[PDB]
């Protein structure tokens, strides 16, 4: 069995390997990458996502989100609050102020010390969840808007032709801005791409041993757990590294840096934090490997998490008893 220890892998393609992407992937697999829920790939060195970022300022963050704590410094949840609109630009400079900055720091390991003692204390704001992309549409590899379709997948896997469009989404970061532990909708794989600024440090628990994480969630926001029997689909829950290591759960970290891609892999737990002003790139995405996390998948019905319309048809079609209920859930 290759990787495991379910080591985070890196990978180095070159332009060559690089212009294949499902191939690519099945490559990954064939190492053990997926054993780890995470995996980080170098793009080649000629290969670049668009020419400049020298014009992006005026994106609007339509519903930026002040992500506020409550809890313990290593044990706590986050709310979102919805904010005024604003322009990258002025994001930015919000991002570099003397309130929301990136504190002096040794390396990125002083930082990720002075993020868990500290997070619950401030309320960053995040720029999530916007559809779109900065690919540049001449950019024919590894192009996140170009993928072939989850929907596409399913039809070639098992026949079904099924309604629902896939497209990316931008992330603008500042420092301490979260993501809360979770796996994909539907138990997907993601792929993430850091378009420009500062790092974002992520953290991953291997597929195998997600269930793990799981109970020890329901042990530590046991109110959550009773009113949703699958509530970090909610993705508001935080646990710490010192925390996960006290209780025994396996687990991996890595930092993505600017031009690095990240892949998710099936039901692989991950939670993070972003070092300072940055944007990135993400979608899901499916394999033939997927199906069977699909299908298995579990789903919020008390309501809150609240998906896609591309989502229902994942549940109509792979999980028709849940069907009924979940879109209880959902209407
Ligand atoms: O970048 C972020 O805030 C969150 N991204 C993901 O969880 C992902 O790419 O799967
Ligand atoms: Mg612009
Ligand atoms: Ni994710
Ligand atoms: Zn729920």
């Amino acid at each position: 069995a290759q990787n495991p220890n379910c080591n985070i892998m890196i990978f180095h393609p070159t332009k060559e390997e690089f212009n294949d992407f499902d191939k690519y992937i099945a490559y990954m697999e064939s190492q053990g990458a997926h054993r780890a829920g995470l995996a980080k790939i170098i793009p080649p060195k000629e290969w670049k996502a668009r020419e400049t970022y020298d014009n992006i300022s005026e994106i609007l963050i339509a519903t930026p989100l002040q992500q506020v704590a409550s809890g313990r410094a290593g044990v706590f949840t986050q709310y979102h609050k919805k904010k005024k609109a604003m322009t990258v630009g002025e994001y930015r400079h919000l991002a570099n102020s003397k309130k929301y900055q990136t504190p002096p720091h040794q390396n990125f390991e002083d930082l990720e010390r002075k993020y868990w003692k500290n997070r619950i204390y401030n309320s960053p704001i995040y720029g999530a969840d916007i559809s779109g992309s900065l690919f540049d549409e001449n950019t024919k590899q590894w192009n996140l808007g170009h993928l072939g379709t989850i929907q596409d997948l399913l039809e070639k896997e098992c026949g079904v032709v099924i309604e629902g469009v896939n497209t990316p989404y931008l992330y603008f970061g500042m420092w301490k801005t979260t993501f809360a532990w979770h796996t994909e909708d539907m138990d997907l794989y993601s792929i993430n791409y850091l378009h420009l600024g500062e790092p974002k440090t992520w953290y991953v628990v291997p597929p195998e041993h997600g269930q793990r994480l799981e109970r020890l969630a329901r042990e530590l926001f046991p109110g959550s757990s009773r009113g949703c029997g699958a509530f970090l689909r909610h993705k508001v829950a935080l646990i710490s590294p010192t925390v996960l290591k006290e209780n025994g759960i396996p687990f991996n970290r890595i930092t993505q840096e600017a031009g690095e891609f990240m892949v998710t892999f099936p039901y692989g737990y991950h939670a993070g934090f972003n070092h300072g002003f940055n944007c990135a790139e993400a979608i899901n995405f499916a394999t033939p490997r997927w199906i069977d996390y699909g299908k298995m998948a579990s789903q919020c019905s008390c309501g809150e998490a609240r998906v896609t319309f591309s989502m229902d048809a994942f549940v109509r079609i792979l999980q028709p008893e849940r069907y009924d209920l979940w879109k209880r859930g959902q209407d």
